[PDB]
Formats: structure tokens, C-alpha cells, sequence
């Protein structure tokens, strides 16, 4: 190819209504046990299997990002 790109959104499966709940559970625990995936399954009307995935891909988006912040962190007091 000639002109491409990196990390682009083409289509989405889940819904904002389901994501909002999936993000709230992730911000607390990156690995929601069966007691979490099950309870949430009915909270967003999703299969205990789906949650596992959504959370899986997330880890890759968190581990990759979290770093970007560490590489930017500035020990010295950036004042002025």
C-alpha cells in the first residue's frame, strides 16, 4: 500500500449503553471474576463470554497507554 494508518476504528459491536457499564467495572477490576462477569451480564444484557473479550482487548489498550504516561512523566518539577 501507499498511504495507510495505525489504530483506526472501522466498526463497533457493543453499545455505548453496554460500554459505560463495562468501563465502570474495568476501572475497578481488570479481571472481573465469575461473580462480576455474571452480575454484569444482566447489567448490560451481554453473554459472560462477551465480557471476557471486551475486557481482554482493554488490557492491551491500558497496558499500552499506561506506558505512554510513564515515558512522559517528568521527575523534575516542571515549573514556569
Amino acid at each position: 500500500g501507499s498511504s495507510g494508518s495505525s489504530g483506526q476504528r472501522n466498526r463497533t459491536s457493543f453499545t455505548q449503553e453496554q460500554i459505560e457499564a463495562l468501563e465502570k467495572e474495568f476501572e475497578r477490576t481488570h479481571y472481573p471474576d465469575v461473580f462480576a462477569r455474571e452480575r454484569l451480564a444482566a447489567k448490560i444484557d451481554l453473554p459472560e463470554a462477551r465480557i471476557q473479550v471486551w475486557f481482554s482487548n482493554r488490557r492491551a489498550k491500558w497496558r499500552r497507554e499506561e506506558k505512554l504516561r510513564n515515558q512522559r512523566r517528568q521527575s523534575g518539577p516542571s515549573s514556569g
